[PDB]
């Protein structure tokens, strides 16, 4: 039973990246990047980028593990 968590980044290089907030795997919260409202869903480390709103995150977004 290790420990899992899930990640937000936005559209940007390695170079000059930003991250935007920590998401634990716990409940349901809502991200705030760019003027948008992202409400994501954590279920377990298998994280993809997706909105509950019946909608899909854009080309720019992404999201790593940890």
């Amino acid at each position: 039973a290790p420990a899992r968590f899930c990640v937000y980044y936005d559209g940007h290089l390695p170079a000059t990246r930003v991250l935007l907030m920590y998401v634990r795997i716990g409940t349901t919260a809502t991200i705030t990047a760019r003027g948008h409202e992202f409400e994501v869903e954590a279920k377990d480390q298998n994280c993809k980028v997706i909105l509950t709103n019946g909608k899909q995150a854009p080309d720019w977004l992404a999201a790593e593990p940890y």
